[PDB]
């Protein structure tokens, strides 16, 4: 049969990275990668999107994938490097690489290399994750405009730790601790992913980082989806029915009799479960696609299977296709029924599921 | 490596297996390794088991991995197989198949194999998941004992829904189901998995089913470890911080601003996110380990960091060891303290997580 499978669309890849370039049309674009592509594929989305200015990933590792894949433009590293006998490598490598401590600043210069590093001087401006603070980022920064390892300018970016809450001050804030800092300083300026990119176009600058909306799917916790922005939907988690059996009135179903029967039905199996990555946590109720028809999810969501109600004369067969989210499901839809980040939905997901591409 | 990794320990695996033998003397052993292993990979959990009498696997796919991968013994397809033009290669590569529908038996009474296929007819005495209901099963049963493609006799399987609820009479209910329905039937018998053999020495017969416990990890909700068991932990969820920054009093972190804190302190930074595996659900305060110390995660998990709260003058820094869960922090404490499932825990983490194996 056809098992587990997530269908990748490279025409609404290149639509949105298009559409995109029409919301924030005086800013160039680094595609995020990081994380398997959100669970695209690093290597196969880069190459749908030659168009891309530049691609962000978290780690060394995913850059030096790509690079082995024969992906050729920049890549930003997110979160600098760990290690500064990565240099010569991220030099070597024409990598990108941000700068938010200072053991990355004394490695950058200490060290020896045969060509200089572009850099972006990561600013904590709010977030309170990674980056120099406020009363740090002077000094931190002229350091950086003297080494002979950092191509000058010295470039400066920072991300937003509450840019789906517009009616918070978080943002402003951020905007304007990032504002002062750049005041007469040369170089690229970078704040925004995809909730600045879509809410906020005071924030677009130099260089935005789409994420999460590049793959067609809203950053934001209403009910919106990629299709509110004119972004389309790229991936589709599919399966298929393993099995159609006869179930009855007060009999329960999964594990921990989680759901019981109030009428005589039939029950779907999917092969699809958690060890997929599919969430545990759908509660019974959550929709699913079968034959194109809306059908519950009945029971806990096991590691390899999910039952479905059909009804008593569903005329469902082992063998027909099952859309967990896609064309008629939004993965939003899925997010709100389970309350599990749209984000998480699409990232958390196992080895085992197949990958298609389309178009 | 120095960042998301799973590191395996090949001999507690094998403690394991000989313990589960201890608990089950009088039962043949059915190393469960769906879902690449339950997160500890599907071929080297197999590699590390020869003493294995059969390995089990949900879908085909992974069971012509392990043939791939030169594993030899006999596999179990858990589900059985999803389309009629696959008995070929089943009998051909001598995979044992659970039957449990119509479209399946029908294959069988007409396909044309050059050698008969070890088959477990698949009974629902009340998970009411997959299997032959009983009303349905002693038509069906006797249709397999005529099967020339068959191998006689014809193996009875069937699985708990409630084996951790010892005080609902569920296990005992489908016990008696199972055993009326083998009465005066030769084949062996199979029913239990980690909650039965543990919970319930009366199912054990001729086959067990050890998955979860088989890693050292207990199948229960009541707080139980595999250490309660016997059984040693295999799994070790590892990386390092990334970075150690100041914090102060009053300032917010992560993403929505969900944690502040109410002191001047320390934060590091792990290289360890969802889009490894690692469940955006934490809470702030679920234990990480830093150095072999505790300290709490603060803030919500991201999908490539998560932050922890180290103290004011707190020495450890960027590059220093961390443990998700492993040696001194059972995946079972994090369960608890996160409420997610032990068993999704382990099993939905994404190919990002680099795989060590020692011993
Ligand atoms: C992952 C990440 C992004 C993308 O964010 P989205 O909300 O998914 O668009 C951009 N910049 C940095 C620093 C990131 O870590
Ligand atoms: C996966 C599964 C098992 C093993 O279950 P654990 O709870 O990890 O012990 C055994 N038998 C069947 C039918 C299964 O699907």
């Amino acid at each position: 049969m056809q098992a587990a499978t997530v269908v990748i669309n490279r025409r609404a890849l290149r639509h949105n990275l298009q559409r995109l370039r029409e919301l924030a049309p005086a800013s160039k674009m680094v595609a995020v990668v990081k994380a398997n592509a959100y669970g695209h594929g690093l290597l196969e989305t880069a190459r749908t999107l030659p168009d891309a200015d530049a691609f962000g990933v978290a780690r060394l590792e995913e850059a030096l994938r790509l690079r082995a894949g024969g992906i050729t433009k920049p890549v930003l590293l997110l979160e600098g490097f760990f290690d500064a006998r990565d240099l010569p490598t991220i030099s070597a490598q024409h990598f990108h690489t941000a700068v938010h401590n200072e053991e990355q600043l004394a490695a950058l210069e200490e060290a020896s290399l045969d060509e200089p590093v572009t850099v972006w001087m990561k600013l904590d401006t709010g977030m309170h994750r990674l980056g120099v603070r406020p009363e740090q980022a002077e000094a931190f920064y002229h350091r950086l405009t003297q080494c002979k390892n950092v191509r000058q300018p010295v470039n400066i970016v920072s991300h937003f730790a509450r840019a789906d809450e517009p009616k918070c001050g978080a943002t402003e804030k951020q905007l304007a601790i990032f504002n002062t800092f750049c005041e007469g300083k040369p170089g690229q300026r970078s704040i925004a992913a995809s909730g600045g990119i879509l809410l906020w176009p005071q924030s677009h600058f130099d260089w935005v980082r789409p994420g999460i909306i590049l793959y067609g799917v809203s950053p934001l916790k209403d009910r919106s989806t990629g299709a509110d922005f004119g972004c389309q939907p790229v991936m589709s988690l599919t399966s298929s029915l393993i099995a159609v059996r006869e179930h009855k009135a007060g009999e329960p179903v999964g594990y921990g009799g989680t759901w019981v029967s109030e009428r005589d039905t039939r029950l779907g199996v999917v092969a699809m479960g958690y060890g997929d990555g599919y969430p545990r946590a759908a509660p019974s109720g959550t929709p699913v696609l079968v034959n194109g028809r809306e059908v519950p999810i009945v029971g806990r969501v096991a590691m390899d299977m999910i039952c479905v109600d059909l009804g008593p004369q569903a005329q469902d067969k082992a063998g027909d296709p099952v859309i967990l989210w896609g064309e008629g499901l939004p993965v939003e839809r899925i997010a709100e029924m389970t309350k599990v980040s749209a984000y998480e939905l699409i990232t958390r997901l196992t080895s085992r599921v197949a990958m298609k591409y389309v178009d």
